[PDB]
């Protein structure tokens, strides 16, 4: 086999704690170079010449080129050496060590990983396991007071369609005179983007880090909304934009009257004062030349202690959890520290950050509870949308992605089919709710946490922003009740299979000529198969699945019960026809 | 080309900024499967239609399997987004990203650095980048003071066989004693191993923390030896052990009596009550079974704030660094605390650690300096004393180790040739000095730091520990000055060529018959390369030389001037002998 294509190191996603005695191990080769994988590991003082223990790698999955292995090491001592056994298609044998390759077990070396401390266990809250997350754009979720809404504010209509400068009054008030909806849909938890004092509609330079921007609101409004949420069974999700400041922070402000004489003229990165100017910039900001949104220097104690202190007012507010903006962008030793201040002050807050590229370093358990899932989009777009990718594509890209971090982020990651930067999911659809309506119960029935974006759930369409940001329709006849009630069933459904929230994930069927795809969902001894023949057109399948993982599935979908013969399952799917099989346990 | 073989992250030890605005990348692939490396960036938020950037990877070198490429970005926005362009041997073009491989640049997707914080630009300290540590046993090194000899002490002599508890009284005053020594050899630091207050011979079992053991002197004593020694610009650095305890520990005491109810029950791992008992462990202790050493909880806050007060009073008597041992059992959250401490309190102080296996998570920067480069004494063991391995695979263990971890840490390696805790090199040579002296001549002029073990200088000779604890020969009559002198014109030598002290690695030459090895170090535009002729016969190599790095070289051992012509140099190296040959700039 290819040696030079093996994979493997003590650590990052491919060597990690997931008890306090307990360590997982990863090892990936060339799609079909290895056969077989076995870990033979011992304590790290484990004399030279006592026995070792056996520990097989079942194949978790594989990717356009690669092949992965995953096992679990018990370690009682919490501390382990290993080596791998790798088997070829012919029976060939090799170590795989620290050391390299050998046909020797002793000259391949071992793997150390020195000691597992209770503290590097990566942990989420539990809440967020089982959550499914809305997605709230203020200014147009609701408008519940009129009083606060910006001048020269449009009608809330249908048929209207959003401009870059619109406005429509949303605000804290509609989502409270709302919440018995959110409630009714399923929803856990409601992530709202930037609604803090700015000048501008996206608010996304802070003016006012410590108070409500008065066209959504005021603190009063805010823990009225917080504790009406709650006591409905849904947390709250706010952005935090600790990157960069809006150019009227008090901060900034100051250093724009006193320049050097500034006290906070080190809370950001200026080249030469004065400080100002309009298409050109002497100090750093968001991007490239953003005058609105200086860069904040996270580096510095008197900037970090002041973010985090903005921290404990809104977390003295009773949220959730916060959503890291540009979270890549500010140094690691902040975001371990916060994690510490947010998790000491609620165990259960969450930290989803957003990386729009390998997030591995953030993702170790000592910064962020999970990130976007972007990649999950990418590949339901191409798979459901537009149709670039087949099947048998489109379970490489979710592989490929499942390995890049640990089990405990890739089950907390954010799904979303869309977001306020993008066209709706409907839309690319091309509005054809049959391919909607799948991709949805991919989205539902995947690994990960879904996050449905205000009013897809009622079929909302609209090409990107600002289109995409469409008043909430709210009048119940002019809202697609049948798929509300979808999205209702399937968030049903994910909240009572426990495989379906804390499962592993296992691909069971890629046609890449009927562009069919299955997966399983396994925790315990329950199993849950999920069916999607993604075509225009009727189609006939053979699954295979041997009696020890059951012989009779109910599909949760139809109540169909079908029967598996002599190891297969026969299944005839109607078109962008979904199943879920059940298999009681 | 084996496209599963190629890797790379912008993370680790394959991206890492050298400056703020220098990126640092590396690419790994089989060996021959690509002759060219070409990296095109751009600014994370450059338009998608902007001019991209150009980068040349150099080949860094190659080990057993694969090559090594390497470049430096030029990001003055310290925001960086690459991608990788390989070429291979029969022409094929490839691009290389974080989405994948693709014959396209843009299916090829882009790896990114998000940015690139000051605050984590490894950085060590500068005078260890020209620093040689030596290393000092205090009990074996030399008797100042015969008041403080414990009952049993025995005779200094040159043919002493100590037995394992043997007694010579060494101590910290003769240490003071012997600094002109010192001094005169050249070394620029002194590493001593425990010596705080324990019941012990090893001292491993710390029983005092902040006091020295009466046995090596006092605290006005060590004053004394940092003040005299930091005039003879030696610096101190002291053996920290904070995994684990003594059993006369104060703290772990305050158990063994109180039992549960003692105010420190939570600073160890403890089983059941009674909190000990003889021969049989039922607390958690090092490695197994030691009752004497409990391992220490530093997860805890209250011993983390004590092992910190233990390191600020040391260092406050103005010690110069510190050697962790078994550090790679402390969790990270401990040691990135005590880089910061420590660092605070003094920028120049050297954290150095010890641990037996691939540490990169510990040599990021935000820990750890180095360690003791474990890997260099194989290789340099196997190559120069055993003969197990010739000259292509020494290259290889060294090109592959190198290649470990990033510049700055690699660069303050320690490489030691023995310890407390093997056999003196002389001993693994065979008592061949000819053996001996080529390995010391590649250890001065390696990279990396030279640690000399007492009595290595002197030509001692031994087997493994309780032999390689004997008594320092300060008989001139009895010590081989000859080899010493050999020491101290290498230790000037490294003094006068910054290429040996902060300059890089690059293999210049190796043959597995001949048993010839060659390697360059560069910085700037001087270049000093090290020919070794390790075989006991007369041999002659033609190494190629391009006129640009010059055309004439010197040797500095013997002043021999030599001469390339048409991109060759001559050299004739007599059994066993190194050259370095200067380029004069
Ligand atoms: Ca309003
Ligand atoms: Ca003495």
């Amino acid at each position: 086999m290819l040696l030079e294509a093996i994979f493997h190191e003590a650590k990052g996603s491919y060597a990690y704690p997931i008890s306090e005695t307990q360590l997982r191990v990863r090892l990936r080769a060339k799609k079909g170079d290895v056969v077989r994988c076995e870990v033979l590991y011992a304590d790290r003082y484990a004399s030279p010449e006592e026995e070792l223990a056996h520990a097989l790698a079942g194949k978790a999955g594989s990717d356009e080129r690669f092949d992965y292995f995953e096992a679990l090491l018990e370690c009682s001592t919490k501390r382990v050496k290993y080596v791998f056994l790798l088997t070829g298609p012919q029976g060939e044998a090799v170590y795989f060590g620290e050391t390299g390759f050998s046909a020797e077990r002793s000259k391949a070396g071992v793997f150390q990983y020195a000691y597992i401390h209770r503290s590097e266990v990566f942990t989420t809250p539990e809440w967020a396991k089982e959550a499914v997350i809305y997605q709230i754009f203020p200014e147009r979720f609701a408008n519940g007071d009129p009083s606060n809404d910006p001048p020269g504010t449009e009608q809330w209509a249908k048929d209207a369609r959003p401009r870059h400068d619109s406005f429509y009054g949303g605000d804290l008030k509609g989502v409270i005179d709302r919440l018995p909806y959110l409630e009714e849909l399923g929803v856990t938890a409601l992530y709202f983007t930037p609604i803090f004092a700015s000048p501008s509609h996206h608010k996304y330079d802070t003016a006012d880090y410590l108070a409500i921007d008065p066209q959504f609101g005021d603190l009063p409004t805010f823990r009225r909304l917080v504790d009406e949420a709650h006591r409905r069974g849904i947390k709250i999700i706010l952005d935090a934009v600790f990157n960069h400041a809006g150019d009227q922070f008090f901060a900034f402000r100051d250093v724009l009257q006193k320049g050097e004489q500034s006290r906070y003229k080190d809370w950001f990165f200026i080249e030469d004062f004065p400080v100002s100017k309009t298409s050109r910039t002497n100090y750093e900001t968001y991007a490239v030349q953003v005058p609105a949104m200086p860069k904040l220097r996270t580096e510095n104690p008197e900037v970090k202690e002041y973010l985090f202190d903005v921290a404990r007012f809104w977390m003295e507010q009773g949220i959730d959890g916060w959503r890291l903006d540009v979270a890549n962008e500010v140094d690691h030793a902040f975001w371990r520290e916060f994690r510490r201040l947010v998790k000491s002050l609620n165990p259960d807050a969450l930290i989803v950050g957003e990386i729009w590229h390998d997030a591995s370093g953030w993702l170790m358990g000592d910064q962020f509870d999970s990130v976007m899932n972007y990649l999950f989009r990418e590949s339901v777009i191409r798979f459901f949308a537009t149709g670039e990718i087949h099947a048998e594509r489109f379970d490489a890209e979710l592989t490929r992605a499942r390995m890049l971090y640990p089990e405990q982020a890739a089950q907390g990651l954010w799904n979303l089919l869309d977001s306020h930067d993008t066209e709706r999911f409907l839309t690319s659809c091309g509005g054809n709710e049959a391919k909607f309506r799948l991709a949805v119960l991919f989205q539902m029935t995947y690994l990960g946490t879904p996050l449905i974006y205000y009013g897809d759930e009622i079929g909302m369409a609209g090409a990107t922003d600002p289109d995409c940001r469409r008043p909430m329709i709210w009048e119940e006849k002019e809202q697609n009740r049948g798929l509300f009630e979808f999205y209702k069933e399937l968030i049903r459904l994910r909240h009572r299979l426990a495989s379906l929230t804390r499962g592993n994930v296992r691909s069971w069927h890629a046609d890449k000529q009927a562009n069919l795809y299955a997966f399983v969902r396994t925790v315990q001894d329950q199993h849950v198969g999920v069916v999607l023949n993604n075509r225009g057109e009727k189609q006939t399948v053979l699954l295979q699945v041997p009696e020890s993982g059951g012989k009779t599935w109910l599909d949760c979908l139809t109540g169909e019960e079908v029967h598996g013969k002599q190891g297969q399952l026969k299944l005839t799917l109607r078109p962008y026809q979904g199943m879920i099989l059940w298999n009681g346990r």
